[PDB]
RNA sequence: UAGCAGCACAUAAUGGUUUGUGGAUGUUGGGUGCAGGCCAUACUGUGCUGCCUCA
């Protein structure tokens, strides 16, 4: 079915609007941004398994930075987990509607080509490097401070220098020999990354210099136990012999070949070439992938912001609100990307409004239809079928974040294309696209409160925008008004709330039904929406089992015996009032619970909000004091089955019997529980049976330990 | 800068199970649809490893 998880669906992936088509031209007005990086949370040394500097990227005068033909929007800052710790990034406009040369545009190209298939490897035989030709189409480039003026700019002279080394295409082929013998500087190495020139030429490994040992020689030991010294190892494995034997060696790292860093984890230099980039840019180079990822998810959701801001009117389509886009990327990210959010707490909190926002705009678009018809029409409008094709027809398919982002897998870099997929598109199920719409509810409403919700409902399709007889009927009511501690505007609503529709005396308002079909959603998004701020922070599952346990006919009968509402009840079925006063007397004590015990508790609710012009605060401050001891007590002990709590205490020890239906109708249910006795329990269902059996079999236990 | 094999977790797939829920031929409740919680087979990713390439 049409928002099943069982029906899956192939989505093109979306790239944000400013990285489309965003080729800087020759001769033509660019931008340039600045990736600022600053290590706000270093890194444990336990952590740290080889106890390696960690190196903060600010102290350090060259950076990346983007351009584009295209502005890039304020993103919020954003956390990178390197081998340093936790940087946050930032995306800074320097440079606004200057030119560039062709000839200094292909340098930028060639350079950047040079980053994604040289330096990270991340050409692979299905990609084509085709940056005009490419969706997402931005070069990235080296800036440096100019002049030690703190001001950076774009380093030609670097990009340049880079292009004469002769480095850049392979290893280069200068031998040493003794009438030219090797000379070492110490300024070469100091922020080097080097290329050992004996070996691996298809894939020649790269190695930051991590240190310089003044101390140690190519006659020194080997750190492979296969060879003595390092002038062995090279004789005995390339032949090459040393000239300069009182040469200093470097102590090297590999360059990382892992990419994803959005979540935590938790040599002789003669036989060397230099690589013409320095240690220091290439670590910033590493974290490219996961930055311009990052930047790509942030601007697709700050694009969906903007969109809303501008279709539901609420928020501001540019900012100086609307919801943080953080949050947004929350609500458009599955629990399957495994990005340390996900939708889940967003969701239960939508749907709870959504319900409120239809249940309301039913009830009072509706005046004549009967409970059982606003309960049809709100199951319908709220079904998972119906927010799918919401979803769809929004676009948000192509903007959830579905994966585990993987760079060499399922990413393309700016400036290739794919030869003709896990580059461009995604596999997503019709369900978790109405999951995402109530999580953007969820979402909007956190951040923008419950009338910018009910206009982003509107903006995605849903439309959610006599008294001398009363007088006798509600005699007494001043003491249950006075017991609940509100007074009534209107009078009417109060009869109407007690009013039952046997109570054929009451010919000026309706029976309670209505009034409880409204208070019903009422009381499930005001418990919700508490239990969703509640300081304790509740996980997705606990809000789940919570919002069930209080959310419940049984727990509103129980409140309004506590609250004296059967007193008051006014009805004309001599068989309800003997339910209700067996469930009276047990209740007092501490068998039917009456539904219709609950039912006036949330008509109460419904009247209340009537009378105060559709306040929910004032629904609540009644509410919430009744409601508080049970909220604080299952908040503190979440709820359960006695069924579930028995097959915990005695797993493979307690099977129950099958149904036996009995002579009067009621179900039979027997436990055994092996070593510890038979219990029967009976009830007019298997669970009233199969509970009460359960229950009988756990006062045994607790009784004899 | 590589491959593989164990162990933790996330995750979709095919089966079952269980709570909720719906109009239904509804002879007095087993037909199917969507959600949660579990049990089983099987996939990927990251991580704790283990063996094993180059150094």
């Amino acid at each position: 079915r049409p928002g099943s998880t069982k029906r899956r669906q192939c989505y093109p992936k979306a790239i944000p609007e400013c990285l489309r088509e965003s080729y800087p031209k020759p001769d033509q007005p660019c931008y340039l941004y600045v990736i600022g990086m600053v290590l706000t949370t270093p890194l444990p040394d336990e952590l740290n398994f080889r106890r390696r500097k960690l190196y903060p990227p600010e102290d350090t005068t060259r950076c990346f930075g983007i351009l584009t033909a295209k502005p890039i929007p304020q993103i919020p800052h954003f956390p990178v987990y390197t081998r340093s710790g936790e940087v946050t990034i930032s995306i800074e406009l320097k440079k606004s509607g200057f030119t560039l040369s062709q000839q200094m545009l292909e340098l930028i190209t060639r350079l950047h080509q040079y980053i994604f298939s040289h330096i990270l490897r991340l050409e692979k035989p299905a990609l084509e490097f085709k940056p005009t030709g490419a969706e997402s189409a931005y070069c990235v480039l080296p800036l440096n401070v100019v002049n030690d003026s703190g001001t950076l700019d774009i380093d030609f002279k670097f990009m340049e220098d880079i292009e004469k080394s002769e480095a850049r295409i392979g290893i280069p082929s200068t031998k040493y020999s003794k009438e030219t013998p090797f000379v070492f500087k110490l300024e070469d190495y100091q922020d080097a990354v080097i290329i050992p020139r004996y070996r691996n030429f298809d894939q020649p490994h790269r190695f930051y210099v991590a240190d310089v040992y003044t101390d140690l020689t190519p006659l020194s030991k080997f750190p492979s136990p296969e060879y003595e010294t390092f002038a062995e190892y090279y004789k005995t494995k390339y032949n090459l012999d040393l000239t300069n034997l009182n040469q200093p060696l470097l102590d090297v790292d590999h360059t990382s070949s892992r990419l994803n860093l959005l979540t935590p984890r938790h040599l002789v230099p003669e036989l060397c070439a230099i690589h013409p980039i320095p240690a220091s840019l290439w670590r910033k180079a590493v974290c490219l992938p996961s930055i311009l990822y990052r930047l790509h998810c942030l601007l697709t959701a700050e694009e969906l912001r903007a969109q809303t801001a501008s279709d539901a009117g609420v928020g501001v389509r540019s900012l100086p609100l609307g919801p943080n886009p953080g949050l947004i990327l929350q609500a458009l990210t599955l629990s399957n990307a495994s990005d340390g959010f996900n939708l889940e707490r967003l969701e239960m909190l939508g749907d709870s409004f959504l319900k409120h926002a239809i249940t309301t705009y039913l009830f009072c678009t509706y005046p004549d239809a009967h409970e059982g018809r606003l309960s049809y029409m709100r199951s319908k409008k709220v079904s998972n079928c119906n927010l799918y094709r919401l979803g769809k027809k929004k676009g948000l398919p192509s903007r959830m974040v579905v994966s585990i982002f993987d760079p060499p897998v399922n990413w393309l870099p700016p400036g290739y294309v794919v030869n003709q997929d896990l580059h461009t598109e995604q596999c997503i199920a019709d369900k978790s696209i109405a999951d995402c719409v109530a999580a953007l509810l969820g979402c909007y409403l956190t951040s923008c409160g419950e009338r910018a919700a009910q206009l982003f409902l509107c903006s995605l399709g849903l439309k959610v925008l006599a008294e001398k007889t009363l007088n006798h009927l509600i005699s007494g009511f001043e003491t249950f008004e006075k017991k609940i501690n509100y007074r009534f505007k209107n009078k009417a609503y109060l009869l109407q709330a007690f009013t039952h529709a046997s109570y054929h005396y009451n010919t000026i308002t309706d029976c309670y039904q209505r009034l409880e079909f409204l208070g019903d959603a009422i009381l499930d998004y005001l418990i919700t929406k508490h239990l969703y701020e509640d300081p304790r922070q509740h996980s997705p599952g606990v809000l789940t089992d919570l919002r069930s346990a209080l959310v419940n006919n049984t727990i509103f009968a129980s409140l309004a015996v506590k609250y004296d509402y059967h007193k008051y009840f006014k009805a004309v079925s001599p068989e309800l009032f003997h339910v209700i006063d067996d469930f009276v007397k047990f209740q007092l004590e501490k068998i039917e619970v009456p539904k219709a015990m609950g039912d006036i508790f949330a008509s109460l609710a419904g009247a209340i909000y009537m009378d105060s012009g559709m306040s929910l605060e004032v629904v609540w401050q009644v509410y919430y004091p009744m409601m508080q001891p049970l909220i604080e007590k299952f908040s503190a002990n979440v709820p359960r089955s006695p069924v579930r709590e028995l097959l915990e205490m005695e797993p493979e020890t307690a099977k129950f019997s099958p149904a036996e239906r009995t002579y009067d109708g009621k179900v039979r249910v027997t436990v055994e529980v092996v070593g510890k006795g038979k219990f029967k329990g009976v009830g007019r269902s298997y669970r009233i049976a199969k509970s009460a059996a359960a229950r009988r079999a756990l006062r045994s236990l607790k009784a004899n330990q």
